[PDB]
């Protein structure tokens, strides 16, 4: 009858030490499993290197046809801690554009690379891991440190899989051409053609763009991973996997769980007047309200018509003067009577007090 649309979904169990799964535009922990447990990162520290890089090349600090030129410390073959790593096999030296380097970064995990864009963009290594310590404050993540550019194993840099599919959430908004590279299957550098190790790029059930892998003995096999069907987007990340087909079969099932049973509406969208309230002192009568940030929201599938919305104000008058975006109240969005979520109720066109004199009086005043 109803309890079939009341149905809270049970949760795939899931053959990994860490896993989380959100929405990408609204934000909603769909399912999680020590999500915020510190764990080594492995290959998922180039997530960070990537995002400061999309910062640098966002605010024009160089280009992507800027050549970089290739300095003792981003020698692979002169640097025996790359052992038994991924690298794309840079020699001092070389000139490689920018768009190579970083696709050596996202697509072959080259450390190699990332060492040499890091000097590059930031003049030496310290002062890039700095640069992305830096972007993990301000993104507010709680339980992620990074001493690496590349993701070997430092003993002191840590992350979570709530952090990560943070990450790749800031990747995916922030620096969005940088995250479209993660979607190419195959990179050649040098002569060497390196397939990006995300299988879910060529499962044709998802339409995963896909972000990074990882794997250390110490880490496990993680994945952060990103699909879309229609505009909703998942981000899902898995830590601690047990296998290269294990990390990949657990992340492909919280991916198609989430889009299965839920959905993302977009009810609210700036600017557009929500409700309308009087306002006294001013030089408009009503004030037009509404939110300041598009809402989205992650419901469970189809259940969209059973959205309903409220709002409660501050105040109990509202007075001039009153500016764009100030916050005068909460829009309530409640399904089978239950609020489910909350944001703030704001103005959407500033409104000045009175002032109903002469305008040429006002004029001469200031002349
Ligand atoms: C990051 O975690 C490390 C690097 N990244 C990956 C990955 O992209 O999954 C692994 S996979 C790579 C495949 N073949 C293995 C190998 O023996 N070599 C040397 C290429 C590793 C790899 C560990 C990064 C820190 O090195």
């Amino acid at each position: 009858d109803l309890n079939i649309k009341t149905m809270i979904p049970g949760v795939p169990q899931i053959d990994a030490e860490s896993y989380i799964l959100i929405d990408y535009n609204s934000g909603k922990v769909l399912a999680e499993q020590n999500a915020d447990v510190r764990r080594d990162p492995a290959s998922l520290t180039k997530m960070m290197t990537s995002y400061v890089i999309g910062q640098a090349m966002k605010a024009g600090k160089f280009k992507e046809t800027d050549l970089v030129t290739i300095g003792n410390d981003a020698w692979a073959t002169g640097n025996p801690v790359f052992k038994g790593s991924s690298l794309m096999f840079l020699k001092p030296g070389m000139q490689v554009p920018v768009s190579q380097l970083i696709r050596g970064i996202n697509l072959q995990s080259g450390n190699d690379a990332c060492v040499a864009m890091a000097d590059f963009a930031a003049g030496s290594q310290d002062a890039f891991v700095g640069l992305m310590n830096s972007y993990v404050n301000a993104l507010g993540l709680k339980n992620t440190h990074f001493q690496t550019v590349h993701g070997l194993d430092a003993d002191g840099q840590y992350s979570s899989a709530r952090d990560m599919a943070l990450i790749g959430q800031a990747l995916i908004r922030d620096v969005p051409n940088e995250y479209s590279i993660y979607k190419e299957k195959e990179f050649t550098f040098n002569g060497i053609r390196q397939l990006n190790r995300n299988g879910l790029l060529w499962d044709n059930s998802l339409n995963v763009d896909g972000i990074k892998t990882g794997h250390t003995d110490k880490a496990g096999y993680n994945l952060v991973a990103s699909a879309t069907e229609g505009q909703m987007r998942l981000i899902s990340a898995v830590m601690g996997g047990r296998t290269f087909k294990g990390r990949e079969a657990e992340s492909k099932k919280l991916l198609t769980w989430g889009f299965r049973f839920f959905e993302t509406v977009n009810p609210l969208k700036v600017g557009k007047e929500f409700a309308s309230e009087p306002v006294w002192f001013g030089d408009s009568d009503r004030a037009s309200l509404g939110v300041d940030k598009d809402v989205y929201l992650t419901i469970p599938r189809g259940r969209m018509k059973d959205l309903k919305a409220s709002y409660v104000l501050n105040s109990s008058e509202l007075h001039a003067p009153l500016q764009k975006n100030q916050v005068v109240g909460t829009i309530n969005f409640q399904l089978d009577g239950k609020t489910i979520e909350q944001r703030p109720l704001v103005v959407l066109q500033e409104i000045p007090e009175g002032n109903f004199f002469g305008k040429i009086i006002d004029y001469i005043k200031l002349m």
